[PDB]
């Protein structure tokens, strides 16, 4: 009868604040036994665990680390690489093991690489996207045209027998759900790059707020225990000309940093990288409204820097009726770098 168990994680910036470390970092601490995403191509998650194991991963939720692991769930709201998820999951076999339930969504949406990432060439340029397919996928599965068998994944499943084990029904989700005892939702990508927030058009195909990602992934509201939000100490957005910045903020240089550029693993374009924005974490908490925070590239900064962002997102949290703690802290991209606040503050 007890409902709250689903902890969802959810970017507050414009993206790779490290919610595929949250992910695997929270699904060794709290051992769900169920791991459900909505990911499309654009997003790439990164874990790396103690032992220096790195699981990137596009299509599997980052927390099939969870030692209590029973389901492993791809949302409705899914666009993924049939090829990519056969590798993710032989890459994982050992913990995607026979006492564990892999439930692609029948209507997630398969990605059809060629086609796709085709139409997205424009964009690439245009709006820095990363023109992996994600919203050329997405319109295919809303154009609802009854002799279009190969879009989404229960019609996919009749003809690729690769995925026809996974592909559940709405019902068996539903009670997949149901039967969870703890729920790791991920979200992806970031709540500035939401389609609704003010960077339209440089934004990405949908919402990436709490109730989107809960919709994506087919959550009833009452599910929802804890949101667990993710923030860099200085945001970034991919290379290119991917949009503007908040009033507050300056784009900054890898250089001015003093860091290795970073840059999106197979393009290898640079990511534009900006400092904290106080209007964003306001705008993001009044939306996102996390319960706690994860303060990640804090090893960017000074223990006096980091200090003053996890300060900053507290107040901007209150500012807007949002009682958010920066609970963790980020100090490098494994597990093991990954500080809980009260130990380092
Ligand atoms: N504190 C840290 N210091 C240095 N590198 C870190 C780090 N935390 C994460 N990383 C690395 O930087 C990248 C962070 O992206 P990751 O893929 O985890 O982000 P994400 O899950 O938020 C991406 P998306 O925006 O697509 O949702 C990865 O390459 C990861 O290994
Ligand atoms: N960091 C990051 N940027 C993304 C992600 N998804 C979308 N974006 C950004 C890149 C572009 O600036 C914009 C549009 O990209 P796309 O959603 O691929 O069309 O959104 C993601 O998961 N991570
Ligand atoms: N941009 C994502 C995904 C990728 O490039 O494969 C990353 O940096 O990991």
């Amino acid at each position: 009868s007890h409902m709250e168990n689903v902890d969802l994680v959810i970017d507050l910036q414009f993206g790779s604040t490290g919610k595929g470390l949250i992910a695997g970092y929270l699904a060794e601490k709290n051992g769900y036994d169920t791991v459900i995403n909505a990911n499309m191509p654009n997003a790439g998650h990164t874990y790396i665990n103690a032992e220096g194991r790195k699981w990137m991963h596009k299509v599997l939720p980052n927390g099939i680390v969870s030692p209590n692991l029973k389901r492993v769930m791809l949302g409705a709201g899914s666009v993924f690489s049939i090829n990519r998820l056969m590798e993710e999951i032989e890459m994982s076999k050992d913990l995607l093991h026979d006492k564990v339930a892999i439930l692609i969504h029948p209507m997630a949406t398969v990605l059809d690489e060629e086609a796709h990432k085709k139409a997205e060439v424009g964009i690439a340029t245009s709006i820095g996207s990363t023109g992996q397919g994600s919203m050329a996928a997405m319109v295919e599965k809303l154009q609802r045209d009854p002799t279009n068998n190969t879009i989404v994944a229960r019609d996919v499943a009749q003809y690729d027998g690769r995925i026809a084990q996974y592909v559940c029904t709405v019902e068996e989700w539903d009670m997949a759900l149901m039967a969870s005892e703890r729920i790791l939702a991920e979200g992806a990508q970031g709540f500035s790059l939401s389609l609704n927030q003010e960077f339209y058009p440089y934004c990405t195909s949908r919402d990436c707020t709490p109730a989107r990602f809960l919709a994506d992934m087919g959550i009833p509201l009452p599910m929802l225990n804890k949101v667990i939000g993710t923030a860099r100490c200085h945001p970034i957005r991919v290379g290119g000309t991917s949009g503007g910045h908040y009033p507050d903020q300056e784009e900054l240089t890898w250089e001015q940093l003093g860091q290795v550029p970073e840059l999106t693993t197979v393009t290898k374009k640079v990511r534009r990288v900006f400092s904290f924005s106080f209007i964003q974490m306001q705008k993001a908490m009044w939306t996102c409204q996390p319960d706690e925070v994860f303060l990640n590239f804090c090893n960017y900064l000074s223990p006096m820097g980091w200090q003053d962002i996890v300060h900053q997102i507290e107040v901007a949290a209150q500012s807007r009726y949002c009682d958010a703690e920066v609970k963790y802290l980020g100090f490098g991209p494994t597990f093991n770098d990954v500080e809980l606040r009260e130990d380092v503050m």
